[PDB]
C-alpha cells in the first residue's frame, strides 16, 4: 500500500537550481529507502510540486496537496514560500519538513507539525558577522539585500552583529530581485572606497553583482550566505566567484559514509554536491524513522522531537519548536570551479 509524499520546491524559475538538488535528494533517498522494503514492505512514492519558490504559487501548493490528500510534505525551500504553506498545514494537520528555509520565525509560533534538516539564520547571520569581525577586518562595510524575507532577515542579522562590534558599515541598500543592471551600485561601491560587500539573498542577483563589480575593477571582497553557495552562481559569474567567502553546511558529500550514495547519483549523471541534496534525503530520512512509528502526522512530529534519527548528516536531534540541536553553518572559500574549501 503505497505510501504518498509531497516533494515541494522551486522546480522552475530563477531559482530552479534549488529544486534541482532538492529533487536529486529525494529521488535517491526514495530509491534507497524502498530497495531495503519500504516502511514495513510499502513502498514509498514521490510527488513532485513545483511553488518556484513564490509566495502566491506557494499557497496555491498547499491548497492542492491538501486536496490531493497527501499527509507528508518535505519542502518547501525558500522561506517567503515555506512561511504560507507552512500556515495551512499546521492548520490541516498535514507534517512539514523543510530541507531549505532558514528564516527563524517559521519555527517561533508555536507550530507543532513542522520540523527543519537544516539551520537558522538566527545562526547563520552572526556566524557571519564574528567571521567578519575576527578575521577578515575590513575598514569600510557595505551591507546589500534583495528585499526578500532571507535575504533582508540575515543582512539586519549582520548588521547587528557588525554595530555592536563598532564595525564601520558605510551603508545598507536594498535592490530589486531580477534586476540584471548594477552599474549604480557598483558606481556606489567605487565612489564609497568600499573593501568588503555582505550580501543577503539568492544566485541570480550575487552573480551579476560578482561580475559587474569585477568588470569595473572593484577588488572588494564579498560574502554572502548558503543561498549563493551553488554552481549557478559559478555559471553566471565565471571567475569573478573565485574568493568569495560564504556560509554553508558542512560539505556531507565528502564524508566517507555517503560514498554510496555520491556515486549513485553520479551514475544517473546528475550532481551530489548542492547542500540541498543532502538536507532533502536526511529529511527523507527522518520520515521514514517516523512512519516506522505511526502514519498520524502528530504522532510522527512527537516521536522525532523525542528521538534522534541518524542520517547522511549525522545524528539529528530537534527541540520542541522543531528545530535542529547543534547545527553549525561554516566558513567557505567559494571557487569558480564550483566547490567550496574550509575558509582560514
Ligand atoms: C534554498 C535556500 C537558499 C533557501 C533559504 N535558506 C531561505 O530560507 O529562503
Amino acid at each position: 500500500e503505497d505510501i504518498k509524499v509531497a516533494v515541494v520546491g522551486a522546480m522552475s524559475g530563477p531559482v530552479a537550481q534549488y529544486g534541482d538538488q532538492e529533487f536529486t535528494g529525494a529521488e535517491q533517498a526514495v530509491a534507497d529507502i524502498n530497495a531495503k522494503g519500504g516502511i514495513k514492505g510499502n513502498k514509498l512514492q514521490i510527488v513532485k510540486y513545483d511553488d518556484a519558490c513564490d509566495p502566491k504559487q506557494a499557497v496555491a501548493v498547499a491548497n492542492k496537496v491538501v486536496n490531493d490528500g497527501i499527509k507528508y510534505v518535505i519542502g518547501h525551500l525558500c522561506s517567503s514560500s515555506t512561511q504560507p504553506a507552512s500556515d495551512i498545514y499546521e492548520d490541516e494537520g498535514i507534517l512539514m519538513i523543510t530541507p531549505a528555509a532558514t528564516a527563524p520565525e517559521l519555527t517561533a509560533r508555536g507550530y507543532q507539525l513542522i520540523l527543519r534538516t537544516t539551520g537558522l539564520d538566527s545562526d547563520q547571520g552572526p556566524t557571519a558577522a564574528k567571521y567578519i569581525l575576527e578575521k577578515v577586518k575590513p575598514q569600510r562595510i557595505a551591507i546589500v539585500h534583495d528585499k526578500q524575507q532571507y535575504g533582508e532577515g540575515l543582512a539586519r542579522a549582520v548588521q547587528d552583529g557588525l554595530k555592536k562590534g563598532n564595525a564601520n558599515v558605510v551603508f545598507f541598500d536594498g535592490i530589486t530581485a531580477g534586476e540584471k543592471d548594477f552599474s549604480t551600485l557598483v558606481a556606489r561601491l567605487k565612489k564609497e572606497n568600499i573593501d568588503f560587500v555582505y550580501y543577503g539573498g539568492y544566485h541570480p542577483e550575487m552573480g551579476q553583482i560578482l561580475r559587474q563589480a569585477r568588470a569595473a575593477g572593484l577588488k572588494t571582497q564579498f560574502m554572502g550566505p548558503e543561498g549563493v553557495a551553488n554552481v549557478s552562481l559559478s555559471n553566471i559569474a565565471g571567475e569573478s566567484a573565485e574568493g568569495l567567502l560564504v556560509t554553508k553546511p558542512k560539505n556531507y558529500d565528502q564524508v566517507p559514509a555517503n560514498k554510496p550514495i555520491v556515486d549513485a547519483i553520479k551514475a544517473k549523471k546528475q550532481d551530489p554536491s548542492g547542500a540541498f541534496v543532502w538536507t532533502t534525503y536526511a529529511a527523507l530520512q527522518s520520515l521514514q524513522a517516523g512512519l516506522n512509528q505511526s502514519d498520524d502526522p502528530a504522532e510522527i512530529a512527537k516521536y522525532l522531537k523525542a528521538n534522534s534519527v541518524d542520517t547522511v548528516m549525522g545524528p539529528l536531534t530537534w527541540d520542541e519548536k522543531g528545530d535542529l540541536k547543534g547545527f553549525e553553518f561554516g566558513v567557505f572559500d567559494w571557487h569558480a570551479n564550483g566547490t567550496a574549501t574550509d575558509a582560514k
